[PDB]
């Protein structure tokens, strides 16, 4: 009887940050209540001022990461304000039935709905918008996120022993297909509907114009770099709703990687690079052993450094000359 | 001595269906005899009437699924009728030696050959045509299929316990590269030879014009949807002879997945999406828990919903409100 | 104290060959000293005479394979002769800290540097050039290789038992983006700097013009085929620094495959094809059971047979009619 389970409301936070949660469940199964508000908005995605009509869950690209435990119930209130112009819905890869929920959550502008599903499988999963006839357009306009379903006793290593993270970050990787004029300049549009016909032609080339973390070129660099300290254990959740990616931490590794994101499987160890298929979320665990700046990239290095799929870690602490040292600094022969 | 083994002739069925077989072998190793007839034919691949010169095993795209048990012998009689115009052969990824058999099975129109090989490794494997100098052209014209080599004691889960399927379906995913005129219209040709020079240029862009299940856009929708019932255990074999794919069951999961298709390895559990590399066949096992329509897609959603890589399951049974329910139906705020 | 460890200098050999080494370590941890010299050079990559400005470690594409054991120290002396025109560095995916070493190894023409790092994780790993602002350009100009860090007790199978190879080969797969004129002809340039602006536009299409093994179309065919004998156990190390690949041995298998190249994980068994993500090195182990010619390809067959990603094995020995035989040779019906 769901009527007799405890309920908790959770307010979501903007990526790359993640709302507070317990790794090991302290209570029994609960109904976890979330609310998301759909927002269609103009987004500037590169340093040149390229502007797109993004379609977002809660105003961010990606949508926020939701965290629950196995066999909790997720209750999502989904609001489509009448200032929006399009029909939207939501499809949880974590859920069983009704096209992930998409058949039960179609909301026109000015409508809302509340969906509930049981989180029967532990792992990280994608959620995305999926309205009939327009699925790729909404997803590649930024309307995707992820949900993490933790095992009730937390994460384990390949030998069944507990793994505990100190920090968790969520990196949503987005491929964008911005229509171009005949000379190669990106087009601007007044409304989302105006862009549709050009957007379809652009999608059909299968060649993204931009591939970004957290909605924009450089969004996770500079003052917005991810931070950690030597000795800290960091979980990085990475999702790609449409296109394969291959994350790599430059100067580090994935000590424990669930590349396809499902926690009943044992992790891969010591990865340099791992493949997250389009339509999947993965998770990688690393313990920092050296301070300094790290780059986190899609290791198709064109996609990373030309199209935008690169971010930074800033890590503090003491340098370890046992692991690495410059014996002879660069000098003339 | 092969002369003293039992022999059985098997007649193949058209995909997505699979010829009758036993999951657990009831006899010892046998010589399993198959016959396939090559057919070059015109095929209409989309709703707009786009027509291509397909090259097929047994008149279908994909070719039929063959099922044998580990350490059986496969004896294939391959017929190239004199109404065809091209040299063909066959390369089994399941076989050891002579380029998978391709060196021993070259048949001009009006020729036939009989090849035998021992199926020493359990798994699902691709077979495809591979004539020297023209391999990609024949494969991307539809001349590929798959063969399943079952362990003699059947499928097992990650703990070594028996897994038994109630239904099996074979989904062959095909990338097509239809030449286009300067305005973007697809070209028609009178014979396969006429298309060759344009087809090579089209293949070299590495961008498919169509990606389809079972030979055509919508081939597995409508009246041709795959069917199942709540509680039934379904094995879906998926092959892609040329290009990576990432299957996903919308509203479901891969409970047990051999993404690279080889049964001596333990399955991945609880997959939302899995990557089948080009040149590989994979298999996914799912038990349906909710009725209704499911979509089965390549989760590059452009490839699925714009280029054709989507099919349907129709599943009967009782809806389970514990797993999913609409608490508040879509309504005005 | 590094001052008290033994030291050995190792001279590198040109791929596909690999410098001599022990599979099982006979000594304790050592400082292994390597020297590499950067060479910018013109390279002819296809039969049509297409010429590119390659950027190489030690004059080859790929750079040479380095072999050490877990917890050895690698000491690399890196020389950038004043006949070169560009800044270069090196990033080891095997190393921890300072962007894989790239932050500590920037050398202008006429400069050298010596870097040391501890090889704490067993596996095959990519190394590549990575100068700030120009990373994809240097990598896709051929400036990448691999390093193998063997477990001190050698390779093991999925049950922990020793696997020993008789021969080892290194296949470096390179995607090239040669700029083209309006008619589709490849452009020539006098210096690397002259090509930069065109090369960036070419890279941004994400469509390689050539994909080759060992620096050129056909580099591993003919007299340069890899060789083996029936009964020999062969380790093939395969790297791709920028783009996914899916190797396949035509007529054979990967008996034991570490697709993401990391030896603390158990191998995948009986693979027909496996995916090596861009930015990764993998390793496959096979025992030849049939003589003859084998093709080793990227099983995107367009990339293999149209763009260049195919090589040959020549294998000697006795044919085994139990595994495969032509029952009826190709003949008229
Ligand atoms: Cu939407
Ligand atoms: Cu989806
Ligand atoms: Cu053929
Ligand atoms: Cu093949
Ligand atoms: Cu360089
Ligand atoms: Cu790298």
């Amino acid at each position: 009887d769901i009527s007799t389970l405890p309920r908790v409301k959770v307010d979501l936070v903007k990526p790359p940050f993640v709302h507070a949660h317990d790794q090991v469940a302290k209570t029994g199964p609960r109904v976890v209540e979330f609310t998301m508000t759909i927002e269609e908005k103009k987004l500037v995605i590169d340093r040149e001022g390229t502007e797109i009509h993004a379609m977002t869950f809660n105003g961010s690209v990606p949508g926020p990461l939701m965290v629950v435990h196995e066999n909790d119930y997720v209750e999502l209130r989904l609001i489509n304000p009448d200032t929006n112009t399009l029909l939207h819905n939501i499809d949880f890869h974590a859920a069983t039935g009704a096209l992930g929920g998409g058949a039960l959550t179609q909301v026109n502008p000015g409508e809302e709905t509340t969906l509930r599903f049981k989180a029967t499988k532990p792992g990280v999963f994608v959620y995305h918008c999926a309205p009939e006839g327009m699925v790729p357009w909404h997803v590649t306009s930024g309307m995707n996120g992820a949900i993490m379903v933790l095992p009730r006793d937390g994460l384990k290593d390949e030998k069944g022993q507990p793994l505990t993270y100190d920090k968790i970050y969520y990196v949503g990787e987005q491929d964008f297909y911005v229509p171009k004029d005949e000379a190669g300049n990106y087009k601007k549009y007044e409304t989302p509907g105006e862009a549709y016909e050009d957007a379809v032609k652009a999608m059909r080339t299968l060649t993204p114009t931009h591939i970004v973390f957290n909605g924009a070129v450089g969004a996770l660099t500079g003052d917005h770099a991810l931070t950690a300290a030597v000795g800290e254990r960091v979980l990085v959740v990475h999702s790609q709703a449409n296109r394969d990616t291959r994350p790599h931490l430059i100067g580090g590794h994935g000590d424990y990687v669930w590349a396809t994101g499902k926690f009943r499987n044992p992790p891969d160890l010591d990865q340099e690079t791992w493949l997250i298929p389009g339509g999947t979320a993965g998770a990688a665990f690393y313990t920092f052993r050296q301070p300094g700046v790290y780059a986190y990239v899609n290791h198709n290095l064109i996609e990373a450094f030309e199209l935008g799929a690169a971010g930074h870690f800033k890590v503090t602490g003491e340098w370890n000359d046992d692991l690495m040292t410059s014996v002879v600094k660069p000098a003339s022969m």
